[PDB]
């Protein structure tokens, strides 16, 4: 809180769920020595990906030899609510917990006021494997992408969690056909903080009644919908506009959608459901006969 007098350091464990041993171990550290935990206890192997929150690196871990993702953020936290905004995200790992269509938190630790998030190395993105194949993904897939992250929504709404920025960004392929979600940096837990405390996804997947501050569950399914619409069209969504616009008032354009087959369109238009309130649950959809085993 930006009233109180915690205003104006080695590595610690994050966790909202663990034990004492706030202190990191691992082969390859020693705190005597001037590097810093992330340094000493990894093999940097490349980048996977960056922003203004920072980086994330693709690791192999000394302590088991195992590869993983970590995300460091940019640079030391601006004050306390900055980084109680950052360990939110730790927070919202942890809640979700372990699900086979959601990115394992393996560990999380803040040194030098810089946050690490250690995560389970899935596939690339769904975003990433679409501007590999240059195309429209086969449908076939696309049916197993849509369950899996409909099982994933289904957990998370479940508990009375909303992602707010479900994106093919931010769901990663497994091997065989699977794919999980992750990037919980958004999620909110309703009825928990009611004064707060939203920021917004990413506007080209954001439901309409979210610009009148109007959120709940609802809001995930209809960004999904426009996730698969995009992997599955090969199409690139708007960020305002007319477009955008037409898009969160139930029109599907035909010069990108004509090659969907009829039973996925259909499934499409119950998740793009303008009113919140009139829009399909994760469990309702998954209770179709397209989308059950
Ligand atoms: C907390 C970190 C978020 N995050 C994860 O939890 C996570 C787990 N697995 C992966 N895997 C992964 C594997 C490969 C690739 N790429 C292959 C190499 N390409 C040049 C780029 C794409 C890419 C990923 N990737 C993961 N993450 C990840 C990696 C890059 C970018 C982003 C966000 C969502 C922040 O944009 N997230």
């Amino acid at each position: 809180l930006g009233t109180e007098n915690l205003y104006f350091l080695q590595p610690r464990r994050v966790s909202f769920r663990g034990e004492a041993s706030e202190t990191l171990q691992s082969p390859g550290y020693d705190p005597s020595r001037p590097e810093s935990f992330f340094q000493q206890s990894f093999q940097r192997l490349s980048r996977l990906g960056h922003g203004s929150y920072g980086e994330v690196f693709k690791v192999r871990s000394k302590e088991d030899g195992r590869l993983y993702a970590v995300k460091r953020s940019m640079s030391p936290f601006r004050g306390p609510k900055d980084r109680a905004r950052k360990l939110a995200e730790v927070g919202s790992h942890e809640k979700v917990g372990q699900h086979p269509c959601c990115v394992r938190l393996e560990q999380a630790w803040e040194e030098g006021g810089i946050l690490y998030l250690q995560t389970e190395l899935c596939g690339p993105s769904l975003q990433q494997h679409c501007e590999a194949w240059g195309a429209s993904l086969p449908e076939a897939q696309v049916w197993g992408y849509l369950r899996d992250t409909l099982l994933a929504l289904a957990h998370l709404h479940s508990q009375g969690l909303v992602h707010l920025d479900v994106k093919p960004a931010n769901i990663f392929l497994g091997p065989r056909g699977r794919c999980k979600l992750g990037d919980f940096g958004l999620l909110v837990e309703l009825g928990t903080a009611g004064a707060g405390e939203v920021q917004e996804g990413d506007p080209r997947y954001m439901a309409p009644e979210l610009l009148q501050g109007s959120y709940g569950t609802a809001a995930d399914v209809f960004s999904l919908g426009l996730t698969i619409l995009e992997v599955a069209c090969n199409m690139e969504l708007p960020h305002g506009g007319e477009g955008w616009q037409q898009l969160r008032q139930g029109y599907l354009p035909p010069e990108f959608t004509a090659g969907l087959s009829s039973e996925l369109r259909s499934v499409l238009v119950m998740m793009l459901e303008p009113d919140p309130k009139l829009r399909a649950t994760a469990e309702a959809l998954l209770a179709l006969p397209v989308l059950r085993q």
